[PDB]
């Protein structure tokens, strides 16, 4: 690996991210290509996920890419935030077609008619649908991998209910699954809030948000959203029942969607990565063990040569049957100081050393990607001690990042304070009162004392500081509603 | 269900795949919506299909969707085929971009590059990678849901090799678990050949293909692809390597690609279906069992109310826990008759209904959807009774399907013969001189004699009849190279 993490970021985030092999660019800007070593945490993402949606009822559909101008256009605010990002194909061939149709940068508007449809009565509330599929937003604002890319993947929930209580619970249950994937998964702390006014989603009541802290360039990012639509889409798209036991009056459902997408990918990258490469959580690695056989003297033994080996695979045949996710890396085109470095840049938890000198005391060794710490293991205790390394390295690297965030996020009162505190690369819960202008300028504000300007990033459900009652926003003007966590962002 | 399979099947198809719950139209001409009941076949299907590829080396992975204009066209032979059913992204908002960009219909042209960057040895051959993914094919012809469908879903897999017998023998082991999949998963029977010269992949030396029978309508339809690329795209991506043992020579490395969509379903349901509605193999059913209590006489008592919702959840438990995908359908606002109707619709295999009077004799029935055939069971031979039954109708269904196969599918030695079978709504194994010139003849030929002309199928791996020494393709002119099959299709 060429560049420092703390010095050219974007470069060593380029080289991190293709020497690792999960990327590769596209003649087409903003656009990537997810390689195996990716696409494979993404399926471990989606394996959990998937799991946790089932239990609450969800279920798995899959809606066309395609939306029609009249249906994007039925929700008018919603369809104003979106509207110039949106592709939209023309031709097909050289016959361009009796009308432009849209490509989904989302599909609220594309399943929204459908719940129409299939809302009848009463009984026919909850609806609930998840699916994983792409969609595209078109911004030409400089791409970056996984963090912001013009296509990307992503699962997108949509339910519908009869009452506001049911569909207030489930908001608040898909933001603590989007907690667990980044906390439990990729080992990343996150903060729960709700978004301010500005930053919701457009159109529906509230959303809610996590969001984690990328400490290298300072900035913050959203891991995940969850919106309470309210009855916002069902009044535009006829969403509506008779409700029983209050007849002749028609009903509206109340409608939550909500969101994750392979920006996970980076902001497990950009958290935890070193300079020496990529580095992965046990939970979501292709591979947790590699097997590499070393200390080979070229041209030593034939019959050695195959009893390293054969030790090899027993160690692969003993993993394999306690559930971790090993390689043996036989290859004999490349050197075993080689593949060290390969399976590193690679961010493989543990490196799994076996070396004739090291059989002979019927044992081996255990190298922690993380610490770089080696551990000469017992052959016979090889299963019960990686275990326990793979989870202690998860373990690890969440509290590292923990403290990291802990440090990183601070309470500041006054508006001089937030801005030394802001650009000493950090972020900031401060005092605030709530209001779009106000909200606006602290943006301009931030960016001209001390090169973006802070956002808000959302109302922590459980902030640092209990806000006292003689208690002023940093705009002097208004009293303070809510500590407000701030800071620069991606 | 309205209309009968023998009717208008079309009708017929419509009503089924809607009243199953399967489809719903979008306001996007030949786009479908895939409801859970669908898409749950589907990743029955991909379930299986995954974990195949996976034990020969493949792996998953995800290539951007658009695809640029100078990229889309290095293969001049391959892209006009496509060329007029790609559609084509024009404007992000109102701001056209400053190039058309194409929506993948396929994705050799997005992958090949790539593939180019990534081989530089004979080292980093073979490269085998798939994904699951949409891909658009703009065709105006009136659009059939999963049969024939403006977007849809489905995998394709790529690979490239250092030699050609590799190549070789990836290709014939794809076409095997595709023929799985139709057979082993599906129960539909189908014959495994080459296309012809005219029909094969454009690009590329052969496709192999696997030939499904819908007896409905008459036709055949194409079930999945497997093709030998060669190094037509090897050379036209530079897709290159030294030989080393051949030093100083640069290399082409041969090529694979295959594909499997959706419209299995499709086939599945015009194969297996009923006046009564859909009918689902239980290898890929979303639920296998329905219980449903009934015989419940409206108010007589609440304590056997409970005792019977009870004996329900007692049989659920126990077929969860025998690999059984089991629904209990508990709802009271629905009359027993209305259930009966409702899964029936669905196409769950087993039917499982607990009244009163049969838990009394602490028994119940298992009703057959295949045959309506309805067995007593006893309480304590539930699991091995219902695993029994399930598995019949998997054997049911496919030998019906296989006989129905046997009886449409013949051989016919002169063109006389040849129009007179094509006509009573069969597929024929024809001696036939495998000129692409002959074929377009049958085509408008069949369709004079007696709404549309035969086509190639495939030339059957393993045809019905050996070639005789004197023997004269259907045209008079040439003599028979291969016994081909021909028939009206999809
Ligand atoms: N550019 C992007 N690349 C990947 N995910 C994105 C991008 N922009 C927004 N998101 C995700 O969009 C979801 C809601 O807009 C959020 O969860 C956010 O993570
Ligand atoms: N219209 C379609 N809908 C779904 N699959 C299709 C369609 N047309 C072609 N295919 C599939 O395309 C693959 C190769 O073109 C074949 O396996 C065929 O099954
Ligand atoms: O874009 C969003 O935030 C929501 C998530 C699901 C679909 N729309
Ligand atoms: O269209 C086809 O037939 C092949 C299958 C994989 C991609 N292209
Ligand atoms: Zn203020
Ligand atoms: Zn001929």
């Amino acid at each position: 690996l060429e560049a420092k993490k703390e010095e050219n970021l974007a470069d060593w985030y380029s080289q991190v991210i293709t020497k690792s092999e999960m990327i590769e660019y596209h003649d087409i800007s903003g656009c990537y290509i997810l390689r195996p070593w990716a696409y494979a945490i993404w399926e471990a993402i989606k394996d959990f996920f998937d799991a946790e949606i089932k239990k609450l009822g969800v279920e798995n559909c899959y809606f066309p890419m395609f939306v029609s101008q009249s249906a994007l256009e039925k929700e008018k605010t919603h369809v104003a935030d979106f509207a110039p990002e949106v592709a939209w194909v023309t031709r097909s061939g050289k016959t361009e077609l009796a009308e432009p149709i849209a490509i989904r940068p989302t599909s609220e508007t594309v399943m929204y008619p459908a719940y129409a449809k299939w809302v009848q009565s009463h009984r026919d509330l909850p609806i609930k649908l998840n699916q994983w599929c792409n969609v595209v937003r078109w911004e030409f604002k400089h791409p970056q991998p996984f963090l912001r890319t013009r296509e990307f993947l992503w699962q997108e929930g949509h339910s519908a209910f009869a009452t506001m209580e049911e569909a207030a619970e489930e908001v608040l249950q898909i933001l603590d699954l989007y907690a667990q994937v980044y906390e439990e998964l990729l080992a990343i702390p996150v903060v729960k809030g709700r978004k301010t006014e500005k930053e919701k989603f457009a159109g529906g009541d509230y959303t809610t948000t996590i969001e984690a802290f990328i400490s290298a360039s300072g900035r913050a990012i959203q891991g995940g959203t969850s919106h309470h639509l309210g009855q916002n889409f069902s009044k535009m798209f006829e969403i509506v029942f008779e409700d029983p036991k209050i007849p002749g009056e028609k009903q509206f459902a109340y409608q939550n969607s909500w969101g994750l997408t392979t920006r996970t990918i980076g902001v497990m990258t950009m958290v935890h990565g070193d300079n020496m490469g990529l580095v992965l959580p046990p939970r979501v690695a292709c591979v947790q063990v590699v097997i590499i056989p070393c200390g080979i003297t070229n041209a030593l033994s034939e019959e050695d040569k195959e009893a390293l080996i054969a030790k090899c695979n027993d160690y692969r045949r003993r993993l394999l049957s306690v559930n971790i996710r090993v390689r043996a890396d036989l290859r004999d085109n490349y050197s075993p100081g080689w593949k060290f470095n390969h399976w590193e840049l690679k961010g493989v938890p543990i490196r799994l050393e076996v070396g004739p000198r090291d059989m002979k005391s019927c044992q081996f060794v255990a190298v922690r990607r993380d610490t770089g710490e080696k551990l000469t293991v017992a052959e016979n205790e090889a299963e019960t001690k990686l275990q326990a390394i793979l989870e202690d390295i998860q373990v690890t690297l969440f509290t590292r990042a923990s403290e990291d965030l802990k440090t990183h996020m601070v309470v500041a009162n006054t508006m001089e304070d937030f801005q030394k505190i802001l650009d000493s690369g950090k972020i900031v819960q401060i005092p605030f009162c709530g209001e779009i202008d106000c909200e606006d300028w602290i943006k301009k504000t931030t960016a001209r004392d001390q090169s973006m300007g802070a956002k808000s990033l959302c109302i922590p459900f459980k902030p640092l500081c209990e806000l006292q009652p003689g208690a002023k926003c940093v705009c002097g003007k208004n009293p303070a509603k809510y500590y407000t966590l701030f800071g620069r962002s991606y």
